[PDB]
């Protein structure tokens, strides 16, 4: 139902995401997160075209293991807490066996024109 | 001493740092905030080289108002609460009077090579 | 006769400690977005800039710190199309140097227009 | 040497097409791997260094997108070589990266 792994994407980081100091920058992991999520949403018919749509209001990474050039890392996405308009999403990242970081993003639905957050839809209710 | 306003950045957003929404893209946060706290430790003359230095181990943002080209914004960082090997450092993004955002940091010291916590530089414990 | 200066970002290096070469494309592409917004020539409009050309020469590795100064100018003026350079200098020395082809077409159209008059005045 | 891969979402600038830095990305990225497959790395002293890097636009990128980039080096100096990049969509060539490394 809402808390199990929904969306499992698999890729390869590349050597420009790696800062100075040898290992892939933070900012990236919520790019991994970002790529993750919104492929998912892809699966489920939600757009980033459309009028009305997600944004992220909170998002948050804990950093267990450092990522190092060359990696193949995979990502397991679990939605959790859903709220009128908000939501929470989960996603934890893996090198190999090894589980590297842990993302928590809270989306909320909104016009985007008009900047108000608006009621989440029944597609993603159906996870229950 | 310890809660005060440590940094105050000001810049201007990058154009390429949108995304196809036509507002910032939310890891282009954490690079603000990255850059911000590296200047404040080049304040207390710590630079990323040498064989210890610092490690995020969480990062997190809220964002409150989304951001568009071309704007202003300030940073203001401070840092709260100090461990031994860890302290967390708070950033808030104004654009103009309205906040666009809240972030907040924890991190880590650590000796690079043997990946170990170390003790908190004293140039930070002055802040007590 | 447009000059914009800046502080180097950390995370723009590499793990080789030089601000990455694309980077430079970003850098370059801000000044002249920012410029041509100076302008009033804008990105949120229905007809726009595309860039069909772009290079960028070398000549010496940038390292954080840095504060580096681009100065842009348009030297080739076309009927539709335009070139611009941007030099990055870090104070007396020059960093490196870009060249953009750059054409005006309708992005919903997909289709050429000439260029506007305020641009030749950048001569 | 041939990398196929996939286009990020996130690639894309607010226009809905793939940033122009980020070609150059691509590029450097293609490089890299076909070194990593030469047992070269850009850990040790010595190394190649891009002195010229250049793109040519002729097709824009639009997430979703399979692309193939195919490297090969095109002329050898004696200090110097020129590598080429060309990166296809399919059958389509989107776009053409030449640089000029040195050693
Ligand atoms: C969404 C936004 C407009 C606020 O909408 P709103 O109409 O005022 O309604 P809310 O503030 O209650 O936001 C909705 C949810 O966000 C949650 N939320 C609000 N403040 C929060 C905070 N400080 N931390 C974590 N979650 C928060 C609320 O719990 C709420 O949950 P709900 O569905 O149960 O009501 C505002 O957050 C915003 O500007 N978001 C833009 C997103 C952005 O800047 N970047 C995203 C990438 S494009
Ligand atoms: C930072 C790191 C080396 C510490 O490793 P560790 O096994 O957790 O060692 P410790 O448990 O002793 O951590 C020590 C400090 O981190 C904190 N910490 C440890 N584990 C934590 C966790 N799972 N979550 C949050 N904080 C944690 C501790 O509170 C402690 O703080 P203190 O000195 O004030 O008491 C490790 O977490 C790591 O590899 N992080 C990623 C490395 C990196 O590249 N970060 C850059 C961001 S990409």
């Amino acid at each position: 139902e809402i808390n199990k792994i929904i969306h499992k994407k698999t890729f390869d980081i590349a050597w420009g995401d790696m800062d100075a100091l040898g290992h892939v920058n933070n900012a990236r992991y919520f790019d991994y997160f970002q790529e993750a999520r919104i492929d998912w949403l892809r699966e489920l018919d939600i757009k980033m075209t459309g009028q009305t749509g997600p944004v992220v209001i909170h998002v948050a990474c804990t950093f267990l293991k450092p990522i190092v050039y060359p990696a193949t890392v995979t990502i397991h996405s679990k939605v959790n807490s859903l709220g009128n308009s908000s939501m929470i999403m989960d996603h934890d990242l893996y090198q190999e066996e090894t589980l590297m970081a842990q993302g928590v993003s809270k989306i909320v639905w909104i016009d985007y024109t008009q900047n108000k957050s608006v009621p989440l839809p029944d597609i993603i209710r159906n996870l229950v």
